[PDB]
């Protein structure tokens, strides 16, 4: 079993991709996923508040496996703050945890404010694993988990 944190500013999506994965719908949690030679299960924890409530980063993230960082591509804000996320689990976490970098609402194409290469050299710079996703349009969700699960 795996503890799994999804951080990122309030509005990127970060129930929305978690209600896509579990339920496939649109508007912890404990998923089994069954890779080649092993199965494992995530243990998917969200929650509201955590920008606002900074000094709970560290108990909140304790002891995370895996860290889903979420920013919303037609917002540039949300991936400035990235870095500040990303930061909070390596100084909680060490190099003890797989970190993937989302930019999610790929399917508001014409807002777009952070382009898909903009997003991959923020991944790069800090080491991190990288994918855009629409939870909306269901684009890239199960391969953002498939991914993230290879690689715990
Ligand atoms: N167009 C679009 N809207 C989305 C997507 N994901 C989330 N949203 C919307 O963005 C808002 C915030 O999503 P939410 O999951 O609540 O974000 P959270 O605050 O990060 O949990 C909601 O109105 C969602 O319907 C997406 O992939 N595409
Ligand atoms: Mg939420």
């Amino acid at each position: 079993k795996f503890k799994l944190v999804f951080l990122g500013e309030q509005s990127v999506g970060k129930t929305s991709l978690i209600t896509r994965f579990m339920y496939d719908s649109f508007d912890f949690l404990s998923k089994t996923m069954y890779l080649e030679d092993r199965t494992i299960r995530l243990q998917l924890w969200d929650t509201a508040g955590l920008e606002r409530f900074r000094s709970l980063i560290p108990s909140y993230i304790r002891d995370s496996a895996a860290a889903v960082v979420v920013y919303d591509i037609t917002n540039v804000n949300s991936f400035q703050q990235t870095t500040k996320w990303i930061d909070d689990v390596r100084t909680e976490r060490g190099s003890d945890v797989i970190i993937m970098l989302v930019g999610n609402k790929t399917d508001l194409a014409d807002k777009r404010q952070v382009s898909i290469e903009e997003g991959e050299r923020k991944a790069k710079e800090l080491n991190v694993m990288f994918i855009e996703t629409s939870a909306k349009a269901g684009y890239n969700v199960k391969q953002l988990f498939r991914r993230v699960a290879a690689a715990l």
